[PDB]
């Protein structure tokens, strides 16, 4: 069964221009807008998810990520984890229910890497736009812009990855799926963690600066959907970082692009199916180009 | 976190001709053979899996499924589940480690539907043919026969699916992803259960005769892999039940075919990503 | 170089309910409507084609095909073909330009199988909805309903297929790509002809009733588009003959579905690339 | 009907080492070796083609293309074209049958770009290994290495491209499918020519040096087959030039990779279906990069 931390729940990202951020994430990336609160934040979700939101933008003085949240099994689990975080020595903040639209109270804490993490058990279920009886495989939503299927994960850049790993694997019930070994005198330079049987729900890369956001990732259905994402990116003159290709790490096909404010995002699909009983895979530092781009 | 029952671990199926069975599963389905025991059973595993076996075939006078096993997180979980099964009212039998090659002891029990289910926490990890360091996405094994990636599930036909549902959801930690209503006599005629975030790890359909096996299912990479599987079946004179298509339930695109002995198996891919907190989808009997 | 007869130009089919015919062809199949004439006919084209029409519907009492036309290289070629058709022993009737919206004059004749074939060299070019400068690979149109790429061919049922083959290969510059042997009398019960390097531009099957239309066929981009077309059909309660699958007698995937009036159409993709110098492939009747 | 020049027939390429070439083309690219003559040349063909050869390699002190040939309808056609070429003002050479294994006589001539072109009508038909009766869609060969379907075309770099276009369109029966406009003072920097309904059977790009080969291209079945080709290249340490991506021109998906000797080749697929009555599409020079890489 899936217990404890279930999946990435939402990513709060700030854009320089809200208006063009709204247009981009709704008409280009194909996210479904789901509400706009009094703080000027607009909520989005993938057409296929069931919960109210998974991506929220806020016009800030700068770009980047405010926080990244994870939905847990239930309120009992939430309390349970908050307690384990404090027993571990981390200071937690309990954000009240309602602060975020259609969202319940959440437990927020800061990692050694500088990134703020959130844990919540409640968030209104709006459905995926498809009937609950005799549902079709998809609908027009699937063809609106790129239209990804779910917030798959995000990759953060910050210092002390080892400590971050410990909290995730010893406290949040995560486990190492893959790692990038730094130059001889081993220590993990990059770490891919899962709290399920997905290749990863979140990843971290050793970096001197803290609170850095490499990218938030969105799941696609097939390799042909990755191509189409690429075409859509070009049609909208979206700056692409790395064209359509495969990562060795996770074997996940992907494309890196930038949003109007410079926030990098990813549209990918594929990868194997690790379970908690599996041993992590490792990549040598010198061979990290292949782990990043596999064909190339 | 994935805890409790983790995933389908193995299916032991009966074949009327062991020789032809080994031939078909090794060449057509393209499963990797990993061993043969003294009883004459042959062990196979999908190439991308890491454990020693997931599909075992045993010659017999009748086709069908002997039992279906799920792997659990650890020994402590296995012991706990055994007690919950008994506390629930089910009789549990303990299979000694070693009885099945490279497999620890198992907790076996019989469902109201007639099928035998097993739980285990230990089974030797043999890997996926690829190195653990700087691993490649795939190798030649991926193109040997259909070459499915994992045993995905099975569909079992049994009489008391209502009580079966109770056991899987109330004892084993599974949950309802989808169901098929009964002629406005609204009872579930068919249920799809998941113990993870997969569309389903096992499924049952209401049926008068107990112990019936509808099919064991193997996962493929993509829709094009489904087509290739269809081509390979044809080159091998494989009897196909229903050509390549899409199931509304599960949304998975599959192909039903029969093995030489008459056992039906499935090669599919796709499906959404449900989670424990999701409500099940329903299908009207008439729209089945 | 491509010369003589170039490709299937248009197929005019009979629909029992004009309005519902327009709705199916423009919403489900996703063809682009290009005009309506004084006779009540509605014109469509595939989004990616460049000419004004490739598929015309006309309300009638019976479903079926009125005629199938091919576009030829130029006016000179058209004149030459007409003369050669006559010298061969066929009678030709010249239809004036404009008789069909945006269409030049046409050379029409009846095959021994009863079907009416037309040849023309003039058809207004309207574009594929994409700029001619810095053109994108596609646009919204490829996601409007099925959205096929081109009128690929048709399959006609008629008696006297052997004589039909002669006319096409000896007069129209076509060549045999594949054939289906007769039971053992050994003649051809079916033929797939090409006037390019496509697997087939038109095909025929020996059948008692003359002028029978089996289906018109539309080309798709990839195997996934075929799956998609399958889903759109189900969504629209479309009657499907045979679902997504591989042909074999042409090495291309496909779906046979029905028009609301009962006209079968095909959405497929794939196929190898034959050339005039290749020998035809053959199929035994039983294997067919 | 297809008449005149039917399609690309063969490319003879120079490799710096015949051994590394034979292991690479037969095992990595997945071509099928059909013969070897006493002159030290090894013949290859795609598994699905029917003729004896489409790709020939010869060991020399420099990489590059010796010549590119096209197959014509028949003998009469070959004579007609020879006469037309000479009547056009080009001198022609006749290579007797047999000079090349399993090949008939051919007409050779030089273009203003400095490339040697050949025309032939006779070449032994070996088949695709599959039966001619109740043939399967494919066999084990299509899973041998990349295993392309056909020699699709080649891209040649030279000068006097305008003169080259005139020869192919006014003499060899080809037509302009797409072109790349050169900065104001209209002329074409790039040209894609077809002698059938393929997006292109050959192309030329304006360049100083003469006789320069950009690459020979091989057709693949699908987008996923392109991804697989990239995976196989990585697996074989093959240096990749341009990762899996779409074009702009021709809509064709592709991957540019280098052989051991430095010769560039392409694994290609897709594209529309132009016909002789179609007007060519154009790409402005400034947009050339979208020309080569639509998505990025
Ligand atoms: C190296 C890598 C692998 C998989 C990802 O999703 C990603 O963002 C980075
Ligand atoms: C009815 C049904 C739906 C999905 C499946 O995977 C299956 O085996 C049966
Ligand atoms: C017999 C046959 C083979 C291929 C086709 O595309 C078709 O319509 C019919
Ligand atoms: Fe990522
Ligand atoms: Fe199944
Ligand atoms: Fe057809
Ligand atoms: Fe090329």
């Amino acid at each position: 069964a899936m217990t404890g931390v279930l999946r990435p729940g939402h990513a709060q990202v700030r854009v320089l221009n809200l208006e063009e951020g709204i247009h981009f994430y709704r008409n280009v990336l194909g996210l479904v807008e789901t509400g706009r609160d009094d703080q000027g934040r607009v909520y989005f979700k993938c057409w296929d998810e069931r919960d109210h939101s998974c991506y929220i933008i806020r016009e800030a003085d700068t770009a980047g990520i405010d926080f990244f949240g994870f939905k847990v099994l239930d309120k009992a689990t939430l309390e349970k984890l908050d307690a384990d975080l404090q027993a571990y020595g981390l200071t937690t903040t309990r954000i009240p229910a309602g602060e975020m639209l259609e969202t319940g109270e959440r437990v927020r804490f800061e990692l050694p890497s500088g990134h703020l993490i959130e844990l919540y058990a409640e968030k209104t279920c709006v459905g995926n736009g498809i009937s609950e009886v005799n549902p079709a495989p998809w609908n027009a939503q699937r063809e609106h812009g790129i239209a990804p299927i779910q917030l798959d994960h995000c990759l953060l850049y910050g210092p002390n990855i080892a400590e971050v790993q410990k909290i995730f694997t010893e406290v949040l019930g995560f486990y190492l799926v893959e790692r990038v070994l730094s130059p001889d005198g081993d220590s993990d330079m990059g770490i891919w963690l899962s709290c399920s049987h997905k290749v990863h729900d979140i990843a971290f890369v050793e970096y001197p600066e803290k609170g850095k956001l490499h990218h938030c990732s969105f799941l696609l259905e097939s390799w042909e959907q990755v191509l189409r994402a690429g075409d859509i990116m070009s049609m909208n003159e979206v700056n692409v970082d790395i064209g359509p290709t495969r990562h060795g790490v996770t074997r996940g096909c992907t494309i890196y692009a930038w949003d109007p404010s410079g926030n990098r995002f990813e549209t990918f699909m594929g990868g194997y199916h690790p379970y908690p009983d599996y041993e992590p895979l490792s990549w040598t530092y010198d061979n990290f180009a292949q782990g990043l781009d596999y064909p190339q």
